[PDB]
């Protein structure tokens, strides 16, 4: 049943649909865009192999978007923590709203994607904002 966008092999970046957030990991088979993939996570072995929709996995981040080069209504990957958004959390993806700099200040909002979508949250680090990679 294998099918041979991403090769098996290839590492990659999963949603978790249940959080709605990116994990680093490998693609182990490729079944048959309307492509089922099957998925071990780099760090979380002990959720076994998992069976991905083709929209859930995507290229792995790379690419730092900066601070002068973010922009209102860019889709990014960034680091968000929706139980305590003072803190570290996981990769969502997020659409930036507004962004705001003072003399020692520097403030992004964005609306992440958890689907539902949570507006206007204070993202606190600015300098880790990801480019999503399109195929």
């Amino acid at each position: 049943e294998t099918e041979l966008l991403y090769k098996v092999n290839e590492y990659v970046d999963a949603r978790d649909t249940n959080m709605g957030a990116w994990f680093e990991a490998q693609v182990v088979r490729v079944t048959r865009e309307d492509v089922i993939y099957h998925v071990k996570y780099d760090d979380y072995p002990e959720n076994g192999v998992v069976q991905m929709n083709s929209r859930d996995v995507r290229a792995r981040a790379r690419t730092i978007i900066k601070w002068q080069d973010l922009e209102v209504g860019q889709v990014v990957m960034l680091n968000y923590n929706p139980d305590n958004p003072k803190e570290r959390g996981f990769w969502y993806d997020a659409e930036i709203s507004r962004k705001r700099e003072t003399r020692t200040a520097r403030e992004l909002y964005a609306n992440v994607v958890l689907d539902d979508s949570l507006n206007d949250c204070r993202i606190i680090f600015v300098d880790e904002v990801f480019k999503i990679e399109r195929p």
